[PDB]
């Protein structure tokens, strides 16, 4: 695992089923009690990042 110096990541107004767990060794990570998944990349950012998309390649 890669330990980052700056960690300005947080819940960021998580949607639903998100829990910000702060650990001294594991660090700050969000756990989903719905998809039993845990990752560093905040969901609020991802969704709002791939959602803000106004125009893009249409496929269907």
């Amino acid at each position: 695992g890669s330990s980052g110096s700056s960690g300005l990541d947080s819940e960021l107004e998580l949607p639903a089923g998100w829990e910000k767990i702060e650990d001294p060794v594991y660090g700050i990570y969000y756990v989903d009690h719905i998809n039993r998944k845990t990752q560093y990349e905040n969901p609020v950012l991802e969704a709002k990042r791939k959602k803000q998309l106004e125009s893009g390649p249409s496929s269907g």
